[PDB]
């Protein structure tokens, strides 16, 4: 199998170059699909497994979808087709994603339910909810979700329950070609929703409130191709600056955006490191001594639970007691075993991790349980002794584009072999 092989306490320095957000791009492929005419073009995308898979998603929804130098090129001119089969859907989580807009172009949807999670059981409970206040009729048959509506979409007061990055998205896609204003209360506030609300109304929608915790779609009859640019993917930005905190660096995120990084930079200066909020994106100066601190996973703009496991590295090599308390996916500490056959001294405890350091982590072949540990363990494996080993890169993939040459490029001592 191919792993990437780490080593040396070799500090990181330079500069590097975030690629399109991966949880921006995904629920905005999607959307593409609401365009009944004519054609989407995505600027700054990614070459992630994800991409591939919900670009094939869109085929099987019978829509043309040309993938190129970071560019996807969409056409759903045709009429669409209604069903996103159970490979997919295991295989990628965020295929429900297509569920909103084919039931707001053809009134109706089948979407294979996801399967057991590593991360955690995300439901889509609250996608359902939504969609059965603008009309929708939802069953379940052969591991299928059917939802169809009864004459056309209707625009309503919904409220989710918890801020659903996912349902938000759902939801207010499905919104923009429902008859009347749909009001979303307690919507999701994450910069990607933000993106998202820029590119439906850019294909001519008229979404109010993304960013806040009340977002407003007023319905339009149809929506049009447009010429998208996706934001820069903060998560992938986050990952960087642990890797200069973590090793002692100086590393310049050129494309980073201070404005989507807030709560992960006053987190990393309560540890002692320097965030320079540059002209161009964000530079990170890591100390010789990290601060412990506690951090706690909200829904934006609190603390990011994609970065809860790469703080986890981090914290490791803090000078005292540190925990991470998970407030959104609960069990998302699959990774502390890997952790452990590193020599880490964690802590698990209902919803909360328990680190004490400084450690000495000893390098040991290590398999990603998921994408963000994936670059958690990495992280690790740049300040342990010995050669670290990854496995499991698959995980990785989904959502880092060159991680292992971009860490190169940086002086790590990094290299992907069985490729």
């Amino acid at each position: 199998m191919e792993k990437i092989i780490v080593r040396g306490g070799k500090r990181l320095n330079g500069t590097v170059r975030v690629e399109g957000a991966k949880n921006a791009v995904l629920p905005i492929i999607a959307a593409a699909l609401l365009a009944s005419d004519g054609k989407n073009v995505l600027s700054e995308v990614p070459v992630l497994s994800d991409v591939y898979t919900i670009n094939e998603v869109l085929r099987h929804l019978n829509a043309e979808v040309v993938f190129e130098n970071n560019q996807v090129t969409i056409d759903a001119s045709k009429e669409l087709n209604i069903e996103a089969p159970f490979e997919y859907v295991r295989k990628m989580r965020a295929s429900v994603q297509v569920m909103g807009p084919l039931l707001a172009r053809n009134g109706r949807a089948r979407i294979a339910l996801p399967g057991g999670c590593a991360i955690g059981s995300r439901p889509i409970d609250q996608h359902l909810k939504g969609f059965e206040a603008m009309g929708a009729k939802v069953q379940v048959g052969n591991g299928f979700v059917e939802a169809y509506v009864e004459g056309e979409l209707k625009g309503a007061k919904i409220y989710l329950d918890f801020p659903s990055v996912g349902a938000t998205e759902n939801i207010m896609s499905a919104a923009t070609l429902a008859k009347g204003t749909t009001i979303l209360e307690n919507a999701a506030k994450e910069p990607e929703i933000v993106d998202l609300a820029n590119f439906l109304n850019a294909m001519g929608a008229k979404v109010r409130g993304a960013g806040t915790g009340t977002i407003r779609i007023e319905g339009v009859d149809k929506l049009y191709g447009a010429n998208h640019s996706i934001i820069p993917d903060r998560i992938e930005a986050g990952t960087f600056m642990v890797a200069a905190a973590i090793t002692g660096g100086d590393i310049l995120i050129e494309n980073a955006v201070p404005e989507h990084l807030r709560s992960i930079t006053a987190k990393m200066e309560e540890m002692g490191v320097k965030i320079i909020e540059e002209n161009e994106g964000v530079r990170v100066i890591g100390p010789d001594k990290l601060k412990a601190v506690d951090i706690k996973t909200m829904p934006h703009p609190g603390f990011p639970t994609d970065m809860q496991s790469q703080m986890m590295a981090l914290l490791l090599q803090a000078d005292g007691t540190s925990m991470i308390t998970e407030t959104v996916f609960e069990n998302r500490f699959m990774h502390v075993e890997e952790f452990r056959r590193m020599n880490a001294d964690i802590k698990i405890e209902g919803r909360s991790v328990i680190m004490n350091g400084p450690n000495s982590l000893q390098g040991a072949e290590v398999g990603a349980t998921d994408l963000r540990a994936a670059a958690a363990l990495i992280l690790a494996g740049l300040v342990s002794e010995g050669y670290t080993r990854v496995t499991e890169l698959k995980h990785l993939d989904r959502g880092y584009v060159d991680f292992h040459k971009k860490l190169a490029a940086l002086g790590a001592t990094i290299e992907r072999v069985n490729e």
